[PDB]
């Protein structure tokens, strides 16, 4: 199984050229939780903003060009990005936008984070029709003095 693991904000902006705007340090929770065991896939450009390896899960790194970092897998297609997570229940792919886009066909499962905040964007999370997909978990959450907006997670499953 895939899945997707994404944090969008209206138009389902999930990157621009700055940092976001905003801190949502229950959202971080939130990736880590449904993230930590699993393999996760992810574009050069992502790898870059994390900074290092997620601890706890296999990184796996897409890239045309030779890997940079021996501590972590590097892959050059996606057939051998899913080879490379070997045979696991799931597979997360944490991003960016061009890989959630190669994988969202293949996906049977998105977990979603909608923050309430409007900003303009230079990528996107690829465009999802909800009636291919079953809500089946939704929690709203406010802001609070942590946390800078309120956000809902949701885990869809495709139909
Ligand atoms: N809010 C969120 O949920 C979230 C999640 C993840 C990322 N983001 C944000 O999204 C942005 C990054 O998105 P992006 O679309 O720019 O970058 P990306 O998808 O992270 O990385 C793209 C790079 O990955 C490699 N790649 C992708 N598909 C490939 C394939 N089939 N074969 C080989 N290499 C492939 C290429 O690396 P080479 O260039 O080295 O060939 C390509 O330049 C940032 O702003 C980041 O912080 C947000
Ligand atoms: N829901 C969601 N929110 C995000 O911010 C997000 N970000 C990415 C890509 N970027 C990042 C950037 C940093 C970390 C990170 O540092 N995570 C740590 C800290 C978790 C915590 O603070 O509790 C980790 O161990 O997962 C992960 C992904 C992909 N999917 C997401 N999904």
């Amino acid at each position: 199984m895939i899945s997707l693991i994404a944090a969008l904000a209206v138009d389902r902006v999930i990157g621009m050229e700055n940092a976001m705007p905003w801190n949502l340090p229950a959202d971080l929770a939130w990736f880590k939780r449904n993230t930590l065991n699993k393999p996760v896939i992810m574009g050069r450009h992502t790898w870059e903003s994390i900074g290092r390896p997620l601890p706890g899960r296999k990184n796996i790194i897409l890239s045309s060009q030779p890997g940079t970092d021996d501590r972590v897998t590097w892959v050059k297609s996606v057939d051998e990005a899913i080879a490379a997570c070997g045979d696991v229940p799931e597979i997360m792919v944490i991003g960016g936008g061009r890989v959630y886009e190669q994988f969202l066909p293949k996906a049977q499962k998105l977990y979603l984070t909608h923050i309430d905040a409007e900003v303009e964007g230079d990528t996107h999370f690829p465009d999802y029709e909800p009636d291919d997909w079953e809500s089946v978990f939704s929690e709203f959450h406010d802001a609070d003095a942590q946390n800078s907006h309120s956000y809902c997670f949701e885990i869809l499953e495709r139909r």
